[PDB]
């Protein structure tokens, strides 16, 4: 269709309006002092949410140029919680500050590409200093402590996550499921996980976790493309859910039936490494690959992940596949990919069964366990830092190592320096305090983990009081915010359809 | 869809208009002097109602942000009369007062978070003082006295409610049904109650009470989710040959078939199974042996279709929060054996948790269901006094729990004495406390205002300077002793009205943004 | 659906506009001098009517709040005519006057509730005095005269009602059908009638010969009884009629008069057709169901009478004795042509209904004079304050409105003098709008049943009291 | 339908508005300093691209006359990247500058046709001088250098391109597929290609590459026209896709509906004229194992790729002695186009199997090879000039040989003179510096390969620094730009439908 094109300053200023509309909406929920946001419904009472992810997913604008900038910062900041599980709102606040002060200097005559270089060099040094203050977590002692903090002072949850990672390892597969009663238990079952996600978002079973739950599901292994093709195998299977695994018209047939009352299915994709894993996935679930003269318990489907929990094969035939994998190990960079498959079959999947007195309390703990698990998995990888937005301020000391080739690149370093204070400035601002300018000054002049705690409105040691953020959360927020702001600063044109 | 966003003062002020539109409409019906509200109808004469709940259900606004505030106060205040049986309009009047005075101070420089803390600390002390001034109701004598007051001075109803609570206890299951004649009687029949709702409001039989009533219904017990609408077709078709309604008890768009089929023609309802996990499979058997049927586990829904496996009961009532099975057709023989089985498992007493967890299951099959059959000379007279029994029953149920206090809004004023124990960390928190102090007078000030007098300021002064149960009775327009005169409220109603009102008023003060779709 | 809300003065003022629009349309038809109203139709010539009820049923307004006030008065004033024969327009005129003066004082600062208390106290005393001046009607001579006046001065119609009420009694069942010829014949036939009626609007046909089903509780017999005779279905659920403690006792009474039995050891699915009571002819319209010649056992019906023959309950089942022992008189009216027959047959039904009401609560002077005479009872009305006293005064001036509208419809501007000459006079002296002369209205034949007059005032004060106490009007957004 | 007509200057001015909107949007992506362009999406985050080809395809205008000017320049400039593999953005920048100065002199009173004559004489001289300063590429040493440059300094890619051209020759057919594993290999099979592509774009299997890919399809040779008729033999092979090769309407649309729907994947390609087309039909039979005009008459093998202007068959179904029998028959005629007939079967097709560590890196490396392969074929053909827009400035010395009859024709010569420096002026402008006027004068004064490198923002020798463009790219962008700009200068009327 026809287009409307905006150029340079007129395009960048209108993008700022959309970025500001997104940020100002989500940033009021930042921190423990975050305020309440009302999201209207079509009928009934509205939704009261203090979560910044809920507010962000509802943000949409009438003006397409403003909506572009709002959707740009949304997609980039959303990639923070994908590999971490927290910090989307922090990245959004940072992205607004980096882009606001960047445009001010671009208007002043600074080169946008030099401001980008100064930002990119400043970010590498802030992350460097950020890892210097990072404290790694390993062992069932301090792992259970991180899980207890993320579970809001629940030591029984921390040990459940600690003893789970002591079986399959720190890189192992951990799954949370509902128990059969008050007792919470931990067991390990045969299963694997790969990096192929769902083909369409319409396969999501519950928007709470954005996953797809298939209970007692049949598995279909196919090495060819999709575009349905074979009705009888698919139609007769509807007489238990079915997971279809192919190499790629037929997708629309599965989406309509997914929303339909019956025929509940999901579609997940799978060189020669894929041919061997399909037979390995079929030997685990007892199925048969179709490639080869073939003609015609729980499965969790995430965005980037697919996990088969307790796939039922033959116990002896699955172990016979293990002998073939390690047998080829002794016969050989190429051997690294083969040993990965060895840990998937023999490693298993640790399942965390959570239960409570009532059903609403059983789903209460399951919500906290999945949150505590996701945060602890990130704390084991890149470590932990001080929360409350202080770690970004402490990491500002590393800016002295940033080298600016000219004045404009030095300005970009100053933009990052002033942006690091914005998350803490907003956390104090959400308390309704008019003195928040002094609060930032005391925390900045201090050292270490000393900072302002917005929950009790008291100055104390944040790590000692349980206020901490995963290092992966803090560094990803700054990297993503600086990424989207640099793309918007260097954007000379904005193209959109005509209404 | 694209969104429009309001921020801070502009959002809170727009939300206040919706709360005022809701409150000003419902509050004219408060008290015995409450005035009449005309509600337009599609065709014919309009509906005249003095009931604040009926007026509240009709309130809807064109402005999306204003409608949000109106629906916020509506849902939270509706929870007052949900558990306590009354107090919805009082919760709305209190919510408008706390929110109005709250917004005045926010624009004056007060932090909303410290106001909320001052609000919450004041309410905890006012509820505390309500507990101290509350008279606990116990014993067959005064229970009938409370039931007589709630019945509008009918001694027969109070004695009937008191006798019902004597058979099944305080927590027993009591239902109100129509009788066959002028004689009012009480019948205790075998049954139980579990908390589960219908899977869709379209199953509701009588939209006035929002209940699904089934006479001589068939009970289908299944422990797994049904998404099929295929394997269940032969057993559902075999129920059409019987002609009696069907209640499907399962774990769970297959429910859309039964919702549309029963709405447009031929009469069945479905609810979720009670509990979960291993405790669900055991309760489904108790809900089976009681109704005279068997559980379908892994038999199957497709094959093995037998009406002997289906249970049946005389009457089954399903509200949104609960499902009641009255007079199950299961024989008394195996029911006695099921009791000794659970009592034998309770005699083992292994885990301290499972000990009382199993007794909750035993008490449902032991105490049964007490049925109150109400009748009169004419059919229209029975429907009048049947609604009075259902109101008097729910009022007495709440009176036995938390006690009773003085009505006429005086208990809220008397409970202000507890504000001296409310500690304030700063002036903003102290401001939130005096916001609660001025809000407690609002229910009485509105009750007096509904009399039409301009002297309400003087009436509020006499009652506050009075002592104990002395207050103004808006019905007779006389200063007297309200408890001696029969003006009383369950303590649960009064404390829930203030708690809910302060809850929704605190959320709106802490609301910095309002998101709504573009028109 | 979103709503628009009005409060207090704004709400009640717009409600008054709708009430004024309804009253001003119907009140021009009041009295014998009432004027003419044209009602548009879809195609052809419009309908012209002097009847206030016809104009009332056509009143619908575009403004929802104004329409609510019009439908309020319409529904309440229509209840006056449930059993009246007249008086629907009078109740609307009274409701307009009470509500107008009510709002007028509410704006002046009077409490609406104190006005309502004064209104209700004033009505009880007016109705009390209305019964003191009322004259009871009993005996075939007085009933024949009242029936003649209700027949538009037809002496034989009044005698027909009197002789029919002479054999079956004052409370007896009287029905009207069409004669088979010129002769108008009255004959007492066996049967009973109750107050129930058809459960739906349809099946008007309801004339059923050889009815040939009594079911107390909530299928194959319908197809069985169809071949071998229209069936009547009496149950609590080719015609069906609805059926507390005295309900089942009368089910056996109908089962004895009919040749069947009540279908609780009887199942409606397994019930034989021999249990179906068969009568001669059944006539069912809306509020009544008439059974004629139930064809039951004369020995069983005579035995059930002896079975019947502690205070209000003893007289409750004593009315069932009049069902079996008493009969149903049939009035068959005929003439030379069908146009003169069906018209005269409708005049008998309208005259019988008025005569039935005159026997119950009595008769009072017409022309709106009874409401003015009954104003003397207001001296017994006790006022607790000045606001309630103004409520007494509202009713006082309201009672003059019906007579003032009758004189206004004559087109004269002298109606103010006619109202004063009536109030200064005592007794039955009044103004006859037919001859436009002063005379005694009872001797002149101008009279209304006391039930008609008291119901118009009680209903008018009722609907006007609700509107004065209405603080809110909620309507759907356009 | 009714029309709106604009005449002369009124029509040419409106066309310029559309030309400017196309150029100004695409030109910000020109050069290594090119800046991002945000293109809106129906839902989700918008597309951010630095590619001028992606931006150009999105430009569409509301005004009909303005859209004509944008579509004229876009289609003509797209022919640059079609044959030469690149330079479609440069052609748009040149066409904007030529048409801008053209209209400016037409308003000054210069005859448009003499401006066109002056432009065309100048282009022939600039292209001639561009050939003089070009450097021919030959041998495995020079080809490996060009392939490594187009691969962003990846010696494995440059050597593979030179090795592939070492077998099939300079003009031989080279195709790129995806390898079955980590190892990158090379294989040669017996195949041929012809200049006839697909009949309809709806047969495209893969998008954004403007092509169609048939994996393991069947070939049918038909000498007549296809207008349901031959359907009886079509469903016999429907129980694998098939490739129909015939002279061509009615039944062609039936295959279009079956394409987008996904039932019986098929593609139609015109037969390669007269007796010569039937002669190549036998070569398309014997080599492909089919029979000219039954399931025995349809050959097949490997994968068939179908471009717009091209179609390729791979590896054939023919027997080893069967292909040699027809090769001896064509070689039977001794004593100019008959040599190209036997150069197809005997030439073969070189298949490039590209692979990487993961599946995501393979498609990034594969597209890198496909761009390098297309860039190398232009280097071996017309040579290589200096990049960075310097070759257009150096070739301006050839304007002395251009003979101008009158002043208007001399004006056209100078229009080309000022336009040749426009691409370099835009590359420096994309850096954000306001001093770019100095960079242009400093490069113009220097001689040879000395020019400005916008990647490092420093002056150097561009040929030794890796900055180079194929001569075919530079000369085509100028010839295409001057072509469309001359048509618009001579356009006296613009006719378009009424809205
Ligand atoms: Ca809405
Ligand atoms: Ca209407
Ligand atoms: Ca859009």
């Amino acid at each position: 269709t026809a287009k409307d094109i905006l150029f340079d300053a007129e395009a960048r200023t209108k993008l700022k309006v959309g970025v500001d509309k997104l940020a100002n909406a989500v940033k009021v929920t930042l921190g423990p002092a975050g305020r309440n946001v009302l999201i209207d419904k079509k009928f009934g009472a509205p939704t009261s949410t203090k979560d910044g992810v809920t507010v962000a997913k509802e943000i949409e604008l009438v003006d397409p140029v403003e909506n572009m900038g709002a959707q740009m910062v949304r997609e980039v900041a959303s990639k923070t919680s994908d590999v971490a599980g927290d910090g989307t709102t922090t990245a959004t606040v940072l992205a607004q500050a980096i882009y606001r002060e960047g445009l001010k200097n671009v208007t002043a005559g600074a080169r946008p590409i030099d401001l980008k270089r100064g930002i990119d060099r400043a970010v590498k040094e802030v992350v460097a200093e950020l890892r210097n203050i990072s404290r790694s977590i390993s062992g069932k002692k301090e792992i259970a402590q991180v899980g207890t903090i993320s579970a809001n002072n629940d030591p029984e949850i921390g040990e459940l996550i600690a003893e789970a990672m002591d079986k399959v390892g720190k890189d192992g597969v951990i799954t949370v499921e509902e128990a059969k009663g008050m007792e919470t238990e931990l067991k390990v079952v045969e299963g694997m996980q790969f990096d192929r996600g769902y083909l369409s978002p319409y396969f999501v079973t519950n928007s709470e976790t954005m996953e797809a739950e298939l209970d007692e599901a049949l598995i279909l292994i196919h090495d060819k493309k999709i575009s349905k093709e074979l009705l009888p195998i698919l139609e007769k299977a509807a007489q238990r859910p079915l997971l279809i695994i192919a190499e790629d018209e037929a997708l629309a047939t599965l989406v309509v039936n997914k929303l339909r009352g019956t025929l509940k299915v999901a579609a997940v994709k799978a060189g020669d490494r894929r041919k061997a894993m399909l037979e390995d996935i079929a030997i685990l679930t007892g199925g048969t690959v179709i490639s080869k003269g073939y003609k015609l318990a729980r499965i969790t489907i995430d965005k980037d992940n697919t996990t088969i929990v307790e796939g039922k094969g033959k116990q002896e035939e699955i172990k016979a596949r293990i002998n073939e994998i390690k047998g080829q190990i002794e016969k050989s960079y190429d051997t690294e990919k083969l040993q990965e498959r060895l840990a998937k079959l023999s490693g298993g999947v640790a399942v965390l069964k959570i239960g409570a007195s009532t059903e609403v309390e059983m789903k209460e703990k399951k919500a906290r366990v999945e949150d505590a698990l996701h945060a602890t998995r990130a704390a084991v990888q890149e470590g932990i830092v001080v929360g409350g937005g202080v770690a970004l301020i402490r990491a500002a000391k590393g800016l002295a190592k940033a080298v600016a080739d000219n004045e404009d690149q030095k300005t970009g370093i100053e933009i990052i320096r002033r942006a690091l204070e914005e998350p803490l400035r907003q956390i104090v601002a959400n308390t309704g305090t008019t003195d928040g300018a002094v609060v930032l000054e005391k925390v900045k002049n201090a050292e270490g983990d000393y900072g302002f705690n917005a929950r009790t409105e008291q100055y104390e040691n944040l790590i000692e009081a349980g206020v901490v953020d995963p290092t992966k959360v803090t560094r990803s927020a700054l990297e993503n915010a600086a990424s989207v702001a640099s793309i918007l600063l260097t954007t000379e044109a904005a193209i959109t359809d005509v209404k």
